[PDB]
């Protein structure tokens, strides 16, 4: 359509115009003394917010002109939300300081590129400090104390999370989902748990307990559909024979062969339950791969040319215990030799690392999990639907804290880290007056997470800051009891991870908008 | 679209207009000398209301900041709603209170979310007082005291409840549905009774009651269509040869059959009714279980591989007579073992505790009404549709009440009891001067209750709260004799579970709005 | 109920306490006290509070039956 081009200072005015209204939106949300973002839904109730990407992602301009500047500046909070979950404000608030006194500097008459060249080169730098300060977190009170502050001080969020990883593992993974009442719960499941029921009702050997126990159990894994109780025939009467109860894994069961397996449970002849097969296409061959590997058995398929009328009792694996609910399946302690399970694991583990896909390499992350360590879920409890959100969404943010936390290791909170890379890097210089501008601009800033959270508190934010600057090591103020002292000891812990990932974003965003001459946008 | 973004004490002004204006139209029907709001419906007559949520789903303020605070408290009622039933006006102004209260600390420079975590502590604490004064009802007595007060002082609504909670039992469910005439009836039904005709009229062996009835029977249940009498044939011998009239239930009767039954009955060879099997799917199944259960006889089904051909009369079960209409079919007094019954019931039980689904608990409420205990449903009689509309919502309040107050107990009603837990909880502090102010805050909110009822009579509230807290115990203001005396003696009785569940809502909902920030809402 | 209002205090509970009370006590809006009001030295005339009724009420009777007004035009 007609676009109406802003050339210079008036270009660059409105940019900074629309970035500072998204900033400020987001800057209240910094700290424990900070306040919640009340977003509008236009459908159901409105959403209550205290994290920084939610509330960038609603906010559009009406302006053309100072809404391309608040789009630029929603990227460094999804950017940081997308590669570790927490961070979002604290690079909002980053990517705003560093526009706005680059924005001077332009205006001082520094060449825009030189600056960039020299935000850059104070970002690296101070990367590789922020990695020498970094002290790696493996206990489980450093897992806590990073729980903690992530969920805005909730001591009962962060010990659940050292709890449930203390139990999942390494490989383990843990949930988050909308509890049942009031209490926060965790519930963790080890061995090959999946999410299909019982087929038929009748097998219930335990209508007290509402489903199916089946004792030392054979499993039989099958491609495509039972068809008839014909195929099953020589199976049937070996594992009979040999007098075990017995597991049938198929895609499906039809109706002449699920009749007669509930005939010969219902009147004793053998002991069977029987389930279907978990997901779709290819990752539903690849899981019955896996479930086989955990049972040590085959899995009869076409492709391998096994007929199911061929099997025998040496080609099933089996189990020590399995159970089965009417929409959940767990088997308990295979027979699998553990070598065997280490080598599948080993070519599952290579994948997640070839992993285009986050979405399936959480999927991938699911299967090594079931074969190695367990699932755990946690119960978000809260008395409305409102306060269930605002819970979960800080329990998600200590979950993704604390697996950056035991990623790459933990550093002073509260903006502290920050302060003490820039003392670190004061000498750092550049090739030309312009990059040693763009230097001390990038440094400067870096003191702006910290003054922001004393602001929030009410607190002045440059006599905390100097204070801090002055004081040594982990010298820092505790925003919640308005006091100076070790954080590490006081326990603001937060992840190296989250803090290198906020500051690259930033400059990077930052560092291209100080540098536009002209803006072209659709006509009002 | 274009977001407009308001800020700081601006937003929360806004934030308060709306709550204001949503709370006002429900306050004006607290307590007996409230008054009734009438809602306008778009098609049809408008609907008048003295129900505190359905006002507040109706209401959505026309200014866009204004409504996103009225949306947040149509959370409480709608909670407190389903919950339990009554306690909507009480949650709705109890949250007004704490946020108008919470508002003013805000504005005097109290940390929003210190505020938070105080009237949490309240909150919590409030609860475990209210569980200490909740004494249980069981009697007749508070049993219609509750459903009177709960239904506007109407002692005939009150008295009815329980006279039907008094046959249908513990288990039993009682319902409402629109009346035939001007006075109100109460219909209970032991027995298995559901609602599924006689397939022909020529069975009819009772014209002057236009119905079946049939003395002793038999009953047959069958899985699937009756095709043919070809299946029927070994049965129909072999009940003939016995005597006994007999109950076909199937999920269908093709003409074939049908019209057979009729030849043989018309002309005396056999005494048969034929009915169709209740509801569909899976439930279906279960019920005819049930029914087998309660007459003491077999399900044939291909499942279990019981051809009907292979049946015999050791395989039918009895009851001791069936009735059944054109609509409705119904068991008087079965062949089947107290204790089996009791054995089934246990499952079913035991399912309620895992229903997710609210509306498919009710249905497993009917399958144990209908194995033990009576289901009964309340005529509510009105002159018009619009005193009918009104009627009903009266009953229904007075039934919810009703069941909390057998459930968790019975406590001073007007106000009396939230005054009483306040004053116990006088000393309770907290860890800074904020969270006392949050404390204190909450604790004054509890008196908005009393207060308002007394405002609504048109006393002074101020006044008779001085004199209510000034006195001990049970002495309250009785507000429809605007007489002071014991409130549990006065009758003005109201459940724990329904007090409770107002103030944990109010304060979920008050403590975020309280925290509240910014709001970005959609440009007018 | 508007002395006390003025002076920050609830209309309603000190007006149940002079209401409740015997004689001249009364709340001496002042020393924020309730005390005999001719004691606190707080006395009227007769006539001012006689009058002040009987004028009120005639401005409200003649207000009530006013059935037309004329006025000159804007
Ligand atoms: N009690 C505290 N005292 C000082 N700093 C704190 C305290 N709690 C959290 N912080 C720090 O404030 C920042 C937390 O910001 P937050 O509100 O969680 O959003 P985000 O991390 O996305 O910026 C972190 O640097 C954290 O270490
Ligand atoms: N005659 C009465 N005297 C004093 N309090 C009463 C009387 N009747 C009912 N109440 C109390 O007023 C409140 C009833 O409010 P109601 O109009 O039924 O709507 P809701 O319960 O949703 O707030 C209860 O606390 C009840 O105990
Ligand atoms: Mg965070
Ligand atoms: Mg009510």
């Amino acid at each position: 359509a007609a676009k109406d081009v802003k050339f210079g200072n008036d270009a660059r005015v409105k940019m900074l115009r629309g970035v500072n209204v998204l900033a400020d939106a987001v800057k209240v949300t910094l700290g424990p003394k900070g306040r919640n973002v009340v977003l509008d839904k236009s459908f159901g109730a409105p959403t209550i917010t205290k994290d920084g990407v939610s509330v960038a992602r609603e906010i559009e301009l009406e302006d053309k002109f100072e809404n391309m500047g608040a789009q630029m500046v929603k990227e460094v909070a999804s950017k940081a939300n997308d590669a570790a979950g927490d961070g979002t404000t604290t690079a909002t608030v980053l990517a705003q300081a560093i526009i706005t006194e680059g924005l001077k500097a332009v205006a001082a008459g520094m060449n825009p590129m030189d600056l960039k060249r020299g935000i850059d080169k104070a970002v690296t730098a101070a990367v590789e400090e922020l990695k020498a300060l970094s002290v790696p977190c493996s206990d489980s009170k450093a897992i806590a104390q990073v729980g903690t502050i992530s969920a805005n001080s909730d001591e009962t969020v962060g010990k659940l999370i050292a709890e449930a990883m203390d139990k999942v593992g390494k490989e383990g993974v843990i949930t988050v989902e909308d509890g049942t009442g009031l209490q926060d719960e965790l519930d963790v499941v080890e061995g090959m748990q999946f999410d299909r029921g019982y087929l038929s009702p009748y097998f219930i050997n335990k209508p007290e307990t509402g489903a199916v126990e089946l004792e030392s159990p054979f499993i039989l894994l099958a491609d495509k559909k039972i068809s008839n109780i014909r195929e099953m025939l020589p199976v049937l009467e070996a594992v009979a024979k040999a007098g075990k109860p017995l597991l049938i894994i198929a895609e499906d069961v039809e109706g002449e062969a699920l009749a007669t397996l509930v005939v010969n449970t219902m009147r004793g002849i053998v002991k069977v339950a029987a389930v279907k097969a978990p997901g779709f296409g290819d990752r539903r061959k690849a899981m019955l791969q896996d479930i086989a590997t955990l049972t040590g058995g085959t899995v009869i398929s076409e492709e391998i040319g096994m007929e199911l009328e061929k099997a025998t009792l040496e080609d099933l694996g089996q189990a020590k215990r399995v159970v089965i609910n009417k929409d959940t399946t767990t088997i308990i302690d295979g027979v699998g030799e553990e070598a065997a399970i280490q080598g599948r694991v080993a070519q599952i583990r290579q994948q997640i690392e070839e992993a285009t896909s986050d979405y399936d390499r959480e999927k991938l992350q699911e299967r090594v999990a079931k074969l190695a360590g367990g699932v755990a879920v946690i119960k978000v409890g809260a008395a409305t639907e409102v306060e269930m959100k605002e819970k979960k969404a800080r329990v998600e943010d200590a979950l993704h804290a604390t697996r950056a936390a035991v990623e790459e290791g933990v550093v002073a909170g509260g903006g502290v880290a920050l302060i003490r890379v820039a003392s670190k890097l004061a000498d750092l210089r550049g090739q030309n007056e312009d990059q040693n501008v763009g230097i001390k601009v990038a440094l400067r800033a870096m003191e702006a997470p910290l003054r922001q959270i004393v602001l929030n508190c009410g607190e002045e934010p440059s006599v905390v800051a100097n204070t801090v600057k002055g004081g040594d090591g982990n010298y820092g103020y505790n925003a919640a009891t308005e006091e100076y002292g070790n954080m590490i000891d006081m326990g603001i812990l937060d992840p190296t991870k989250v803090t290198r990932s906020a500051l690259q974003y930033a400059a990077s965003v930052a560092g291209l908008m100080i540098t536009t001459e002209c803006m072209v946008t659709d006509l009002p």
